[PDB]
């Protein structure tokens, strides 16, 4: 047994709320580890099958991604786990405090006179070169992060972002064949990657304007994707463009889009 996942939940204090989910929330909290303390990210969940199936299953998922060791993946801490006021268990995941926040709120307040300022293009570039380099991490030890997207990557204190918030088992970052299908592969991250850099190059702009969620499966069916935005060079639109062919097996793999953008980037006068 990898029992070095499970943190004794008296060592924590849980806090204010950082966001409200449908599946859990995030909080602030403060974990003792040493007389010490450290401030701390909480995601609680709640899962199903009192049985140890289910928890077995979510503490082997556990251990593995916290033997994982890269700058732009973010570290998960442990995980505590309390039964509900109902009977249920109740896992806390424990990252840590990222201060700068989420990438999506960043880009959008970079749009506003306080917090950041104007993003010059090589910054943008060097944001969607940190999310590659984690995302080809991951899949050189063939895990599925399910749920990339601008909202889930954080900002460290030196200003390189890393992938979180990972999906285990939102239409607009779900590739057209896991619509149909719900079959998820690593083509449905580089698809959601392809989304995800769009996000930056529009600096926070919500996917497919105009475009409704429940017709969102019938507009792709058609050959439409997202368009190309203003400024956006055309080297860096055909990169997006590649993650989103219909077939999966045409899509490039992320050591191939990682050494694209870093090529670019150093083909700018940076
Ligand atoms: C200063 O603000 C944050 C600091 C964070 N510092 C670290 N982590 C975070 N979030 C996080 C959660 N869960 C996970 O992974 C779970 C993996 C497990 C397998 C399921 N990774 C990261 C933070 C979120 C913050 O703001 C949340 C936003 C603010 C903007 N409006 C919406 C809510």
């Amino acid at each position: 047994k990898l029992e070095d996942v499970v943190i004794d939940r008296n060592l924590l204090i849980l806090g204010k709320i950082l966001g409200e989910g449908e599946f859990g929330s995030v909080m602030e909290g403060n974990l003792k580890q040493d007389g010490t303390s450290l401030k701390v990210a909480v995601k609680t969940m709640k899962l199903d099958n009192s049985s140890q199936r289910e928890i077995e299953e979510f503490l082997s998922e556990a251990a593995c991604m916290k033997d994982f060791s890269h700058p732009n993946v973010i570290r998960l801490l442990g995980v505590c786990i309390e039964m509900s006021s109902q009977g249920i268990p109740k896992p806390m995941v424990i990252l840590p405090f990222m201060k700068y926040g989420d990438l999506h709120t960043y880009l959008l307040y970079s749009r506003l006179e306080t917090g950041p300022k104007h993003i010059p293009l090589q910054t943008l570039l060097k944001f969607m070169v940190d999310i590659a380099l984690g995302m080809e991490y991951l899949s050189n030890r063939n895990f599925l992060h399910r749920d990339l997207a601008a909202r889930n990557c954080m900002l460290r204190d030196d200003m390189t972002v890393c992938v979180a918030d990972f999906g285990l088992s939102p239409v607009k970052w779900i590739a057209i064949e896991s619509l149909a299908d719900r079959v998820y592969t690593s083509k449905s991250d580089v698809w959601a990657f392809g989304v995800t850099m769009w996000e930056i190059a529009t600096r926070g702009m919500t996917p497919y304007p105009g475009v409704q969620n429940h017709e969102m499966y019938d507009y792709l069916l058609h050959g439409h994707r997202l368009k190309q935005p203003e400024d956006c060079l055309d080297e860096l639109y055909e990169i997006m463009y590649s993650c989103w062919r219909t077939d999966p097996l045409d899509r490039p793999t992320f050591s191939v889009l990682r050494l694209q953008l870093e090529k670019l980037l150093e083909s700018l006068p940076d």
